[PDB]
């Protein structure tokens, strides 16, 4: 099926998912000089104190740290958003080399990786219903650069050997995603899509201006994961990013001057 190889990668997706060529596809390049400060945008409200992580899953495309989203426990509010969005999972996209890996770019700059914290609008009742709505999801995107280690990432890094291959999962309780955030919550925002099939146009993207730093050793461990299942030829899980898509009729707004 779809993936990130020569024969099933982003340039092929449109054949099964025609929305791939749609009017509000993600990711995009963030042209910092063209993005307009919007003084009406509110500070983001990230409320993760009551988060309940449950499990970590290798799904053959990335790994997901999954949360209990059966109550308002970890929520994103404010910013460009109307209402309350519940954290369901986070995952990353990363490269084979430090010079690539991010999905969004900033003045064409690629970062080593990009963290996506995925939230759904509670007015739609559950995640499956939310992805069918133009304002169904809010994804908080955070860039990763290689430098000093991120101590809050280490618990994630250390469990990866137990979920090496597609379909493997492991208990992953009491993980605090606040340890993955940068200091500043300054952001860019625009209407877009899921960045993998089914590529649904249901996402308010909120991309933080400040990257987090992770160590070379941390990202090297991401790169030891496998796209393949157990007992299949090893294909390293690297370069699981979609490149920038046309902005078309969209404006990127900045929360900051
Ligand atoms: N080589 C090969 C064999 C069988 C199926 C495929 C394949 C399957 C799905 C897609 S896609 N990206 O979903 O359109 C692209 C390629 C590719
Ligand atoms: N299979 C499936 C079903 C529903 C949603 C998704 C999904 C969710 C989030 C994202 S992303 N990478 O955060 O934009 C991409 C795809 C994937
Ligand atoms: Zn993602």
């Amino acid at each position: 099926h779809w993936g990130y190889g020569k024969h099933n990668g982003p340039e092929h997706w449109h054949k099964d998912f025609p929305i791939a060529k749609g009017e509000r596809q993600s990711p995009v390049d963030i042209d910092t000089h063209t993005a307009k400060y919007d003084p009406s945008l509110k500070p983001l409200s990230v409320s993760y104190d009551q988060a309940t992580s449950l499990r970590i899953l290798n799904n053959g495309h990335a790994f997901n740290v999954e949360f209990d989203d059966s109550q308002d426990k970890a929520v994103l509010k404010g910013g460009p958003l109307d209402g309350t969005y519940r954290l369901i999972q986070f995952h990353f996209h990363w490269g084979s080399l430090d010079g690539q890996g991010s999905e969004h770019t900033v003045d064409k700059k690629k970062y080593a990786a990009e963290l996506h914290l995925v939230h759904w609008n509670t007015k739609y009742g559950d995640f499956g219903k939310a992805v069918q709505q133009p304002d169904g999801l809010a994804v908080l995107g955070i860039f990763l650069k290689v430098g000093s280690a991120k101590p809050g990432l280490q618990k994630v890094v250390d469990v990866l050997d137990s979920i090496k291959t597609k379909g493997k999962s492991a208990d992953f309780t009491n993980f605090d995603p606040r340890g993955l955030l940068p200091e500043s919550l300054d952001y860019w925002t625009y209407p877009g899509s899921l960045t993998t099939p089914p590529l649904l146009e249901c996402v308010t993207w909120i991309v933080l201006k400040e990257p987090i730093s992770v160590s070379s050793e941390q990202v090297l461990k991401f790169r030891k994961l496998n796209f393949n299942g157990e007992g299949e030829p090893e294909e390293l899980m690297v370069d699981n990013w979609r490149p920038a898509q046309p902005l078309k009729n969209r404006q990127i707004k900045a929360s900051f001057k």
